[PDB]
């Protein structure tokens, strides 16, 4: 298909950045449609590592035009910082990056609010990434957020900014008993890069429409993971945007009917960072093994990721919500050596009922128990392997079982962090 979507089928950190960087060899555009710099997408080319946050993953390819869609909450500070680091490494970001005027702006006070709220929650904190993602999303819907377009008239901007900030500072000092964020500073800081941002504005939705009518290959790059979805995830332990496929259309402006292929990045074992339900979570040796071997640490916050077995019940919620066309099994190599490996095929509800469907809000996952099928592991090394033939039978079996339980084919398989340690059985762009 011409328009392919790459998203997280679990709780993020499945390996979107790599897969996007890999497949954008043929793409004209790469589009981020939701999230902000809470994302940490790691690319590894010939050993050289790049972890992107707000900047799309096609940025390392000069043939591709990277676009930040209206769904993304954009931090001018974050953007500039990332932009500088990439430029110093020879990537001419401004020549390859374009953005929407409809993107809400993430400014200093958003981070304060986030911190304030996170503290207020005490023991029942979300475990947010410390940026002002949710607050930025609130303002937007609240009809008071600033957008990139606003930066086009600086006096008007100042007016709008003083208001919203008076509003925010009031609740920050009086209600939260936290320190106020200075207006003049935010204005000065923001006005310093206004022009650079502004220079990259394009009418994203009209562009994608044009790209489409020409048959250009477009890739949409997801952020976070399905179970982190504001509507469908483990509310309130979620991120404030739609991480499910529906966000491509809302967050980019492309008509829903133009999504040709939805690729689901599936990790091979599960990780979760932040508070929230995690049925298959492991606190024993293997959990630890999974964390070490998989170097499972937040590509953004650096905190250790919770690990557990692959949850087929949870993944199947993902298959239907995102109308998955296919899977990309990642981190297979991380299982090398395990005597046996298991996967959750059902949930035991606190009232004795056996179920193969997931609860929705967090509270409803409370005493849920996983029911596993158990498979033999493999001692052979699958790292870097790029041909099914090099995979041991247990592995091939494990793969097949996943396809059986889900009813979705694994079209791509990743055996390592480098762009090339991968096998593409079926290319989304040809499907
Ligand atoms: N061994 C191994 N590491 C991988 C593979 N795919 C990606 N990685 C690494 O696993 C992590 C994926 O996490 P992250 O970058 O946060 O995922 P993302 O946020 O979806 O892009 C990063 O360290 C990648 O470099 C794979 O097949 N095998
Ligand atoms: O308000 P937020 O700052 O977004 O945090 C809310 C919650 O969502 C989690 N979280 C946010 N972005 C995440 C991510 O991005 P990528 O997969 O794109 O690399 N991967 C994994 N977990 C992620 C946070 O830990 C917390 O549970
Ligand atoms: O890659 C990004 N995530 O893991 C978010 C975090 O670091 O918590
Ligand atoms: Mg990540």
């Amino acid at each position: 298909g011409n328009n392919v979507v790459v998203l997280g089928t679990q709780w993020g950190d499945e390996g979107k950045g790599k897969i996007v960087d890999l497949l954008t060899e043929r793409a004209k555009y790469v589009v981020r449609y939701q999230g902000g710099h809470n994302a940490g997408h790691t690319l590894v080319i010939n050993g050289e590592k790049t972890v992107l946050h707000l900047i799309p993953s096609g940025i390392l390819r000069e043939n591709v035009t990277s676009i930040i869609g209206n769904g993304v909450v954009l931090s001018p500070a974050a953007l500039m910082k990332e932009m500088k680091e990439l430029e110093d490494r020879g990537i001419p970001v401004r020549e390859r990056l374009l953005l929407s005027e409809a993107c809400p702006l993430i400014l200093d006070y958003h981070v304060a609010l986030d911190n304030a709220r996170e503290k207020a929650r005490g023991a029942k904190a979300i475990g947010t990434t410390g940026r002002g993602i949710g607050p930025a999303y609130e303002d937007k819907v609240a009809l008071r957020g600033l957008r990139v377009g606003d930066l086009f008239d600086k006096e008007t901007f100042a007016e709008k900014l003083k208001e919203v900030m008076e509003y925010h500072n009031f609740q920050l000092v009086n209600y939260y008993k936290a320190e106020a964020v200075d207006y003049q500073k935010v204005l000065d800081d923001t006005m310093a890069v206004a022009d650079i941002l502004t220079s990259m504005v394009v009418d994203v939705s009209d562009l994608l429409d044009q790209a489409r009518q020409r048959g250009d290959f477009v890739m949409f790059e997801g952020a976070q993971g399905t179970l982190l979805d504001i509507d469908h995830g483990t509310y309130p332990y979620v991120t404030s945007s739609n991480t499910t496929a529906g966000g491509v259309a809302t967050g980019s402006g492309l008509g829903p009917r133009y999504v040709d292929y939805v690729l689901g990045i599936l990790k091979a074992y599960s990780t979760r960072v932040g508070a929230g339900p995690f049925p298959t979570e492991l606190f024993d040796e293997t959990g630890e093994f999974l964390c070490k071997q998989g170097n499972e640490f937040g590509a953004t916050t650096g905190r250790r990721r919770r690990t557990g077995w692959l949850d087929t019940v949870a993944v199947r919620r993902a298959v239907q919500l995102n109308s998955l066309s296919g899977f990309c099994l990642t981190k297979l190599d991380v299982l090398d050596g395990l005597k046996e490996v298991k996967l959750c095929v059902a949930y035991r509800m606190p009232d004795g009922r056996e179920v193969t469907t997931t609860p929705l809000a967090a509270d409803d996952w409370k005493g849920v128990e996983p029911i596993y099928e158990t498979m033999p592991g493999w001692s052979e090394s699958t790292f870097g392997v790029k041909d099914r033939s090099g995979l041991p039978q247990a592995a091939l079996n494990y793969i097949k079982r996943i396809e059986e339980l889900t009813g979705v084919p694994i079209d791509i398989i990743s055996t390592g962090p480098d762009r090339t340690e991968t096998m593409i059985l079926r290319d989304p762009f040809d499907a």
